[PDB]
This record gives structure tokens, C-alpha cells and sequence, in this order.
């Protein structure tokens, strides 16, 4: 399997631009700390990492919904509709059950990330050293 995290799923890539400037900010939010990769272990290393853990937990909860089958197999399985004005992000009422749920996971993550300092030293942290459980 590709081992893709929620932060590589297609619509998250778009939504994160509501609050983080730049062309492809999603890349910054993959494989950072102990949790911004797929799953994770150990204690989150900073506030941004805590946001990732919660985002991961949110998608794990999503997996309990029957229409969330295949979620995280690749970036393209689920889409959804949202709008945003900075951190004012609205998940469209017309979203179906799984779509709505992951939109809300992404929204919560985007808002969390808008408040978390980006600590470059933690990008591709040595998880074998710092992320032991």
C-alpha cells in the first residue's frame, strides 16, 4: 500500500490552502513529527503534531461508516464540497455521510494547523528515536 495519510487526500490539499499560504502547502504537513505521516506512535512532538494525531484519529473514526469503505487506500476515493474564507470553513450541507464526516475532520485539522507554529526541525523527524511507544 502507498501508506498515504489524510494529509495527502485530494480535498485536504485544497482545504489547507484556506489557511496556509503557498502553491502546495499539503506537502509540508506530511511526514512531520510522530503523527503527520500515516498513523504514528509516541508522544506528539509539538502542537502541529498534536493536530495530526487528532486528524488521524478522526479518519479512523470515519472508517466505521459503511460509505467510508476504501478511505485512505489512495488520495482519490472520496471527495466533498466545502467553501472557505480563511479559517471560516463551511462543509457543504449536500455532502453525503462519509463525505461530510471527512470534510469535518479536514476542517478541524485546517483550523488546528492555522494556530500551530511550523517547526522545520520536526519535518521528517527520526521517528525511531523520538516516537517510541
Amino acid at each position: 500500500d502507498s501508506g498515504i495519510s489524510p494529509r495527502a487526500v485530494w480535498q485536504f490539499r485544497k482545504m489547507i490552502k484556506c489557511v496556509i499560504p503557498g502553491s502546495d502547502p499539503f506537502l509540508e504537513y506530511n511526514n512531520y513529527g510522530c503523527y503527520c505521516g500515516l498513523g504514528g506512535s509516541g508522544t506528539p512532538v509539538d502542537e502541529l503534531d498534536k493536530c495530526c494525531q487528532t486528524h488521524d484519529n478522526c479518519y479512523d473514526q470515519a472508517k466505521k461508516l459503511d460509505s467510508c469503505k476504501f478511505l485512505l487506500d489512495n488520495p482519490y476515493t472520496h471527495t466533498y464540497s466545502y467553501s472557505c474564507s480563511g479559517s471560516a470553513i463551511t462543509c457543504s450541507s449536500k455532502n453525503k455521510e462519509c463525505e461530510a464526516f471527512i470534510c469535518n475532520c479536514d476542517r478541524n485539522a485546517a483550523i488546528c494547523f492555522s494556530k500551530a507554529p511550523y517547526n522545520k526541525a520536526h519535518k521528517n523527524l527520526d521517528t525511531k528515536k523520538y516516537c517510541q511507544s
